[PDB]
């Protein structure tokens, strides 16, 4: 109970870079800001609708067959732009994604990527169609352009191999790796993909393909993280899910989208990254839209505490978090992306909970970096035993003179 569980706890940015396209300078800045504020964690989705990252070798082996690394480029490439032609860039490259990760480490910033499936892949399934793999969608009330079939061997044969081939490149490099498993086949089942998986009776075969995906993650040394949705809907516990998945947790859902209780997932031992809907902002959003606009997560920045999970209250309902996530979404990839925004964004929830997040130790960095008579060396040495690597956003002056000692006893 002492002083060390709060800043323990994740603080977490999401960027949607899977949608719309973000520059590895303006990733950069994200991480450097979100260092500056006092955040743990970056969560940077780089496959969610379109598919924004390309490895050097893309190179995949599924069903008794290889596909060329050159071949799965231009197919991936040809998805993304298929869903959004981003005038702004297509995906990241191997490179500028590793060189984002060691800059975020210089920080103390994590980099939790996030690749989507079975639902939001859009350019997944139109590189399996230029990839020859027939007809991957999802069919219900229309032909989904979003979600994957299950029955459909052949898809789902290249996707875990896809996946597999991210989680080689994320292991030993980033902690956690999110897989997603969120809104299964929205738009061809109106916004009932769940409910549509139990009629169909293929709610099992869902749950078969995130534990696939949760024991690939483990094996290669990544803690799985997925959304909440398509985990023990509607209470349910008919079909079983792996334990070990770290869940974050956005919403409950609505009127026919009956997704599991917090409560019921920490019953079955579930963890959880607060990844609250209330501060969820969708870029350009207007307050006339409703939903997730600016004005309203600021607010609710200061009016949703830190540990309140979605349909819940704090402290009436207290569950097992290990850290919060605020969230910037790109569901119309064509708005414009003001970096001022999100940065204000930030800000705000970090100023309500200045007791969670560290402070800014940038200026110690840059004092640290300048170090190259005895009675001088003993002020040098003094200085930086008196450092304090521990603090909170509360206490950014007692940091200030520690680092102006150091600069002092430097010159
Ligand atoms: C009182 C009541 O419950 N009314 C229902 C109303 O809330 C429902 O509309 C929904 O509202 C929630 C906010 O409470 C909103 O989040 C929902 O949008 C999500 O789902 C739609 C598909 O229906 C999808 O188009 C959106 O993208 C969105 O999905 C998530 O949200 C973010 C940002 O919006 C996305 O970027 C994410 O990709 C996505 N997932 C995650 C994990 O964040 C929805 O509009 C309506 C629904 O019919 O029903 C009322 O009864």
């Amino acid at each position: 109970g002492s002083h060390m569980e709060k800043l323990a706890k994740n603080k977490v940015i999401s960027i949607d870079a899977g949608r719309k396209y973000f520059t590895l300078n303006q990733l950069k800045r994200i991480v450097d800001k979100a260092s500056e504020l006092g955040y743990s964690d970056v969560h940077l989705l780089l496959g969610n609708d379109g598919l924004r990252f390309l490895l050097d070798d893309m190179t995949i082996t599924a069903n008794g067959k290889t596909y060329a690394s050159d071949d799965v480029k231009k197919a991936i490439i040809e998805g993304t732009k298929a869903y959004y032609d981003d005038p702004n860039g297509t995906a990241l490259t191997q490179a500028e994604v590793t060189e984002l990760i060691e800059y975020a480490k210089s920080k103390d910033i994590g980099l939790i990527p996030a690749i989507n499936s079975p639902g939001h892949m859009d350019a997944m399934l139109v590189a399996m169609e230029k990839l020859g793999i027939k007809n991957p969608q999802a069919h219900f009330d229309k032909v989904s352009k979003t979600t994957m079939d299950l029955k459909n061997e052949e898809a789902m044969n290249f996707v875990k191999a896809l996946i597999g081939k991210y989680m080689d490149f994320f292991a030993g490099k980033t902690k956690i790796f999110n897989f997603g498993t969120d809104q299964y086949a929205n738009d061809a089942t109106s916004a009932q993909g769940w409910y549509y998986l139990k009629w169909y009776q293929l709610y099992g075969k869902f749950a078969e393909y995130a534990n696939t995906l949760a024991a690939m993650a483990k094996e290669r040394g990544l803690q799985p993280m997925a959304f909440n949705d398509g985990f023990y809907y509607e209470d349910k516990d008919d079909v079983q899910f792996d334990k070990d998945v770290l869940i974050s947790y956005w919403s409950k859902g609505w009127w026919g989208y009956n997704l599991a209780s917090p409560q019921y997932l920490a019953s079955k031992g579930y963890k959880f990254l607060n990844t609250n809907g209330d501060w969820y902002y969708i870029l350009g959003q207007k307050p006339e839209d409703g939903g997730g606009f600016l004005k309203k997560a600021i607010e609710n920045t200061g009016k949703t505490p830190f540990n309140q999970l979605a349909s819940t209250k704090y402290p009436e309902v207290d569950l097992p978090t290990v850290g919060s996530m605020l969230s910037i979404w790109a569901d119309r990839p064509s708005a414009e992306y003001k970096e001022e925004e999100i940065f204000e964004l930030m800000t705000a929830f970090a100023d309500h909970n200045k007791d969670y997040f560290r402070a800014n130790y940038n200026a110690l960095r840059e004092e640290l970096a300048k170090i190259p008579s005895k009675e001088s060396l003993e002020a040098l040495d003094a200085a930086k035993t008196a450092l304090n690597y521990n603090l909170n956003r509360n206490k950014q002056a007692e940091l200030d003179t520690l680092v102006a000692n150091l600069k002092a006893a430097l010159q």
